[PDB]
């Protein structure tokens, strides 16, 4: 049931629902092996990462707890400064935990690198990133993910947590927007 007019706002589909499920299976197996019997805490940065987190955690077959952060980056221009406001911190301690940050997309890396530095400072046993999407040529900060679902060119993408003006996060697939939708 795919009748909504929203679907016609897409220039192309980069990942189908089935592709994304398959990505979760593959990453889940690897994370199971890596985190078997470890005190794993999966951390989602709100809002969009929650959808991928949900699907991914299902395929991690070892004990884990979950937690969430809500942050707001400062900008100079429309580029992030690295200064990041904590709207909601983690609700539990991560000292001596194995932390896995779960991300929908890795781009400039600037916000993520601050998050990462705050969490390292809390004496975690380890810290890694899983990201569904990676735009490797947009990287500004010195950061890369250990686990990556799909590398993509620098297109404007929506779906499966990724929004344009708060919409489209509910699509079960990921695709590119028509330039007519976001142009001026």
């Amino acid at each position: 049931e795919m009748n909504s007019v929203m679907h016609n706002d897409l220039k192309e589909v980069l990942l189908t629902e089935e592709d994304i499920q398959n990505i979760c299976k593959e990453l889940g197996a690897q994370l199971t092996k890596d985190y078997q019997g470890k005190p794993l805490v999966c951390v989602g940065i709100l809002k969009g990462s929650a959808m991928f987190m949900s699907d991914l955690i299902k395929r991690i077959d070892t004990h884990l707890s979950i937690d969430f952060m809500d942050v707001s980056s400062y900008h100079g221009g429309t580029e992030s400064t690295g200064e990041v406001q904590i709207i909601k911190d983690l609700g539990s301690s991560i000292e001596n935990k194995d932390v896995l940050i779960i991300e929908d997309i890795l781009e400039t890396g600037t916000t993520l690198k601050s998050i990462t530095e705050l969490l390292q400072s809390r004496k975690v046993n380890s810290l890694e990133i899983v990201t569904l999407l990676d735009k490797p040529n947009r990287r500004k900060a010195d950061i890369e993910a250990k686990y990556v679902g799909k590398k993509i060119p620098d297109e404007f993408v929506v779906g499966y947590g990724l929004d344009y003006r708060e919409l489209y996060r509910n699509l079960p697939y990921i695709g590119t927007l028509k330039p007519e939708v976001y142009s001026n």
